[PDB]
């Protein structure tokens, strides 16, 4: 039973590889920030040697007011990438939201992905499939893990077969997360053993993200998605929880030594 | 403390009036098939006293593969709401899904509908904003009922105050669905006490619809949304979950009863 | 298809007669209080004209601190119940915790009950199996209504075969409960349609006892469960949540005008 | 902030230190089996360098059917655990149902264990608080994180401080349990920092044992309880699910590789 691979460039996805990490900001705020933010993990992923995504986004549909930062827009989010690339050398990954976004993104950066709340939408899916580039669909929270199949389906026909799964946890009464470690297996499963990776930092709506990471690790996954600020503190609002930048590096070396640990275990059948 | 009023035409919804019935069709199929389904919920209604909305969607956009019934289409669907109108004289309700969608139903139609998946759409609120008709906001299952407070906000801004919201239910482990019967007071509270309705048949994902619909009557609301098909059996998929034509009457006897006999009952306080 | 009658003395439980009224009290804090308490039901039950069982506990072992009220005991409580007996003609029903008490308990009162901590306590149950007398069996927040097959079975068994089944809620997510509207059709068919009830101050750990309890009534139902305190405000604490007695007749004139419209309906089969 | 230690005998089990293992078998089938199943682990353990306390009921009070395996008896169970004591020369850990027999097993035994449907057991806490035993608090599936201090208090005042906690999963729906990862902290946390298990076996009611089992270690533990069977499916019914004896090894491999790596990381705060 060998793991589906994913490329995204030089990069190889997979759930028996070592964990590649789409690390990066919430919005892209400025640019001054961007590449602040960028200019860490890039260090500290190249020092530390594991394989590395930029993230951010360009855009914001949930925001709460109409009188509130949308974000940079579409048209002037890519420009924002594109000095990125240059000046750094690695990958960006954004998400889109409507229809038309997907085409000129898929130019701009190397791994799309699909919202959560859009994750059953299915004109937005298609036109996504069109680009033919690699996708991260999000789990939404109210899904259940053995029902990634039909995403990942209706993107295999769209044309589309280079897929990323990715979970957030799931409800657990009202306004409340939590993470069913059980559900990367059963995701694995049935998507054709697709790529799995856990968003830490939005399955926690703290001093939390590290043990949680962990535990997901110790699972062993393809990937690892999270989110840091200089500043958590007074920049901080809603949405997800960010990890202080200062802290990458001494909380990726914890990822590391259990995702390399982990990703090299005699196989194991607890099965019988 | 007087519930708020949002009219739809000669109708006046409201949490303390009798309650509105928003019945009709999941999807528009066939004209041939509609104007059936339309043609018994207006007999039965006019027949037994109750304020009626016939609804159903032109469109769908979760459904599984892409090679599948999207549906008539806004420009082919708008036009069999026409054809109704005149030939029955009731309102008509459906769901939109883009932004640009809003303005083209709105001339078409008296109550427009915001998708729970699309709740938290900025865009898609504030352009559904701008029409200024009515609107139906289906509380998302991965939500709780007092932060419906936001979705009415966002509205308000938009210059909209006419909102009613549509609660179908909540998370309940995987796969499943509970109607917490105590989220209807806490959206009327942090809804300026706007009105509040039951979507008994997407809270069922059976000869369940009656004992659980009784439920949520009693509890006192402005209104009821459900769906009926001729043949339930033979025609069923999925999604919701339909009522039996047939049964219509017999099943809208049982509210009646309900919400008029609790419609009048001497406001009580079991607070002190 | 017929329900299954219990009956407590010249008293019928079933899911089709009119529903019978469990109330009382939590504990026993004294006779000056229960007698006050016991009195206002009897008034406003004889008066309205509905079943009754005065209801308290003379025990109490999940409290906090070893250093707190227990309760009355075993010994000096069931005498407290003779007293009540005679002055005003009223069944008692009162839950057991160890397997002796069973029979002790059995001969003082009419409808005995099991705590739901302890439902899945076979020794207690065979115990209280053996007095034959009539079983209330507390449905854990923690059991699927479909599973309370086995504790009915259990008690066949044990020779015991009048049994009540009472509902309190289920678990949502941490520290919450919900009422499942659709656990009490389940819990009727696993149950040889034995009779159900709603304890509905128990399922609300508020100004909400009664919209959940008409909820409750309108499924239909064998009997409610409640409980009331002269000034809660006051001698609040915590466990349950008692209904104010001055209210008691004014909220239970919505009961029987629910359960009787209801419990005459033409049988309705949404099924098809 | 140092872990509060707790000893069992020559064994001190804490959140920092290694991890221990109580390890064992369900009930007391025979002694024929127990010494079996209680010479692989030893043999295992033993050799790995791992601290284990052999467990298994010598009762059952949860089964269906009072026409079954109540179990050895505790007359006729701690006969069982003396010959194993000399034999192997390691602690037992059992579980106790009735307040008298608490004191009893005490002498038997090292480590006694109190079940989750009896953690609000007031009167059998008090008696097992008399012991002055080490005590293991299985945490309810109903009960969230936070509120595992009351017990831990009323057993300080019983004299005993001398307390474990054991995390077996939450509710999550209907007849299904998740591993809230998060769980661990807020118990070690309102727990004056007393150790924390997780019992993997019936946190899963599979080849699923060992994913979890690494997720929950990676979190890092005071310990870790399981059980075995030398053969699952044959023997296989319901209450937990057991590991295949044959792993036992290739398993706990698994754990020290993960238990020690994270015993041993420069304590991090994502906090800031
Ligand atoms: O907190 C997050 O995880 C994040 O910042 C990561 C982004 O890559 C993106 O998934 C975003 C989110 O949900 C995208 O948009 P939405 O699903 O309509 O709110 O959340
Ligand atoms: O089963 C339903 O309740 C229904 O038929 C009613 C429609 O009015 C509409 O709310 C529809 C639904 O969810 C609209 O689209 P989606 O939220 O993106 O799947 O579901
Ligand atoms: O609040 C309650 O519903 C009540 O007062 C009613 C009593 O009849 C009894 O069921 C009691 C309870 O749980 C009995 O004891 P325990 O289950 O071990 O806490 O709760
Ligand atoms: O599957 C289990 O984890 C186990 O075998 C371990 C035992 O140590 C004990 O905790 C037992 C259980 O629940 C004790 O009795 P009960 O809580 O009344 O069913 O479950």
């Amino acid at each position: 039973m060998k793991q589906k691979v994913v490329s995204i460039g030089d990069i190889n996805v997979a759930n028996d590889l070592p964990f590649v990490l789409f690390g990066g900001m919430n919005v892209l705020e400025s640019r001054d920030l961007a590449m602040r933010i960028c200019e860490h993990y890039v260090t500290v992923t190249q020092k530390l040697g594991i394989p590395y995504v930029f993230k951010a986004s360009f855009d914001k549909a949930n925001r709460s007011s109409i009188h509130s930062y949308r974000g940079p827009g579409l048209e002037e989010g890519m420009k924002i990438f594109q000095e990125l690339k240059q000046t750094f050398g690695v990958k960006i990954i954004t998400d889109v939201h409507e229809p038309s976004q997907a085409q000129p993104v898929a130019d701009v950066v190397d791994v799309i992905q699909l919202p959560a709340f859009l994750a059953r939408q299915t004109d937005l899916v298609e036109a996504m499939a069109k680009t033919g580039a690699v996708i991260n669909v999000k789990k939404p929270q109210f899904v259940s893990p053995g029902q990634m199949g039909n995403i990942v389906d209706k993107f295999k026909e769209g044309g589309n077969e280079k897929v990323i799964l990715c979970d957030r946890g799931a409800n657990f009464g009202y306004d409340n997360l939590v993470v069913d470690m059980l559900g990367f297996s059963i995701m694995k499963k049935v998507s054709g053993n697709s790529p799995v990776i856990f968003d830490v930092t939005h399955a926690l709506q703290r001093a939390q993200v590290a043990e949680l990471a962990r535990a997901g690790m110790a699972v062993g996954l393809a990937g690892l998605f999270i989110e840091a600020h200089p500043d958590p503190e007074h920049a901080k609002c809603d949405g997800p929880s960010a990890l202080p930048l200062a802290k990458l590096e001494p909380f990726l070396k914890q990822m590391k030594a259990i995702d390399d640990l982990v990703k090299g275990f005699e196989e194991l059948d607890t099965s019988k």
